[PDB]
């Protein structure tokens, strides 16, 4: 019942549609949709904090971290908000992906409309590489794509 | 002491830069930037109903209209929410925006972020061009370029 979308670009072309769609503001958000142009691999897959894109993806800033928690992976209780983990990229270069997150939200505090979401070079290594950075950004090296997250209909 | 930010994009040369600054959520909203690539001339300016750019600014779908008004321009009490007017660009182009409006917000209800901001191939009547369409979208032509407007730092 609530509905967001978000077009991810950057050089390659790293290209996605990636869709949001939480039933109930209590709910989980189902997120779904296909990146491609990719390397074969993980590629880390964030929620950042700031939608703007007017230098490129650098401007979105760090993880999108309202809670003031270290980074993780999705399935961790310490863990960003905007930390969805890694998309796998088949041979083919394409990430198809299929998420339900019941930390992010599409109301309230925990909301990502408005915020940028981010496709890196590189995996997360979920808070587990045993670095200063796991615990911040998870290793996951440069941003390939990204594209600010709006209402959808 | 909030701040927004869009990048204007599209399927031609016509790139922009805007800035929306709300000091309280129940003052004005300053909008400032840049858009370049233009006709010298007016071109229309519209907040648009969907952060959505699946096939580029037509997936933006409408004005942003939540309370159900006709299109007017932005001194008007008869408009929609995202009724911005024109911005003007000049012999080389470029548009300088600056802009100050009440009905437009960034916070608190029915607000923008998330949402569309497309600038548009002609001038907008802004409900003052004599036919049906002038009362729905001010006759303002193609859609050049837009963008999700976003939350800044
Ligand atoms: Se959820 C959220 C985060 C940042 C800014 C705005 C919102 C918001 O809730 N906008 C209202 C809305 C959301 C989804 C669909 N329709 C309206
Ligand atoms: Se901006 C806006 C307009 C209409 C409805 C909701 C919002 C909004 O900003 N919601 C997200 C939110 C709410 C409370 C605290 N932090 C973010
Ligand atoms: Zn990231
Ligand atoms: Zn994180
Ligand atoms: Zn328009
Ligand atoms: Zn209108």
């Amino acid at each position: 019942a609530t509905k967001v979308v978000c077009v991810l670009k950057g050089d390659g072309p790293v290209q996605g549609i990636i869709n949001f769609e939480q039933k109930e503001s209590n709910g989980p958000v189902k997120v779904w949709g296909s990146i491609k142009g990719l390397t074969e691999g993980l590629h880390g897959f964030h929620v950042h904090e700031f939608g703007d894109n007017t230098a490129g993806c650098t401007s979105a800033g760090p993880h999108f971290n309202p809670l003031s928690r270290k980074h993780g992976g999705p399935k961790d209780e310490e863990r960003h908000v905007g930390d969805l983990g890694n998309v796998t990229a088949d041979k083919d270069g394409v990430a198809d992906v299929s998420i339900e997150d019941s930390v992010i939200s599409l109301s309230g505090d925990h909301c990502i409309i408005g915020r940028t979401l981010v496709v890196h070079e590189k995996a997360d290594d979920l808070g587990k590489g045993g670095n200063e950075e796991s615990t911040k950004t998870g290793n996951a090296g440069s941003r390939l794509a990204c594209g600010v997250i709006g209402i959808a209909q």
